[PDB]
């Protein structure tokens, strides 16, 4: 199956020059929970953004240009880079704007996580169809010591 894992701030905002708006300890455990032992695809801005490879996940990179480091492994189409991914239940999708388009049509479930901080972006999350999705999970917490914003992780899966 084919997952989009996201965190959101309002608006669907999901990056400013090539960065995160926002330090959410609790919403990186959450990603690392849900793709730690699988493969996660990556478009090459996100991929210089994160700036190291993912242990414990093979790191898939779209490029239209050859590689630059062996440490992961690059492919030039959507195709392609669910054949690198070989025959595992659960793929991830880690974005950023223009991969996360991409696969919307393409995936089972979504990974959510809604941030309640404003800020301004310059990458939106794809504008989905709500009625295609059923939420099965949700989970909201407020902010904290560690977390200065609350936040909802929910799961949703095409209908
Ligand atoms: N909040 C979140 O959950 C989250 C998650 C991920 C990323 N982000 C943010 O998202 C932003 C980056 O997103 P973005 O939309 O600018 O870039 P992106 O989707 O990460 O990367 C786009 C690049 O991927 C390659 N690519 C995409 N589709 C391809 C295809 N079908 N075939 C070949 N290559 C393909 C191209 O690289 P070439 O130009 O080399 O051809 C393209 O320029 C950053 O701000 C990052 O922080 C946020
Ligand atoms: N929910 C969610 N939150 C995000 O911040 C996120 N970020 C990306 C892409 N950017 C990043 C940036 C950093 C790390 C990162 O350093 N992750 C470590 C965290 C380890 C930890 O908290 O202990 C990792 O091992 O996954 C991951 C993805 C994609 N989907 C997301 N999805
Ligand atoms: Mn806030
Ligand atoms: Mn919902």
């Amino acid at each position: 199956m084919i997952s989009l894992i996201a965190a959101l701030a309002v608006d669907r905002v999901i990056g400013m020059e090539n960065a995160m708006p926002w330090n959410l300890p609790a919403d990186l455990a959450w990603f690392k929970r849900n793709t730690l032992n699988k493969p996660v695809i990556m478009g090459r801005h996100t991929w210089e953004s994160i700036g190291r490879p993912l242990p414990g996940r093979k790191n898939i990179i779209l490029s239209s240009q050859p590689g630059t480091d062996d440490r992961v492994t690059w492919v030039k189409s959507v195709d392609e880079a669910i054949a690198a991914c070989g025959d595992v239940p659960e793929i991830m999708v880690i974005g950023g704007g223009r991969v996360y388009e991409q696969f919307l049509p393409k995936a089972q479930k979504l990974y959510l996580t809604h941030i309640d901080a404003e800020v301004e972006g310059d990458t939106h999350f794809p504008d989905y169809e709500p009625d295609d999705w059923e939420s099965v999970f949700s989970e909201f917490h407020d902010a904290d010591a560690q977390n200065s914003h609350s936040y909802c992780f929910e799961i949703l899966e095409r209908r």
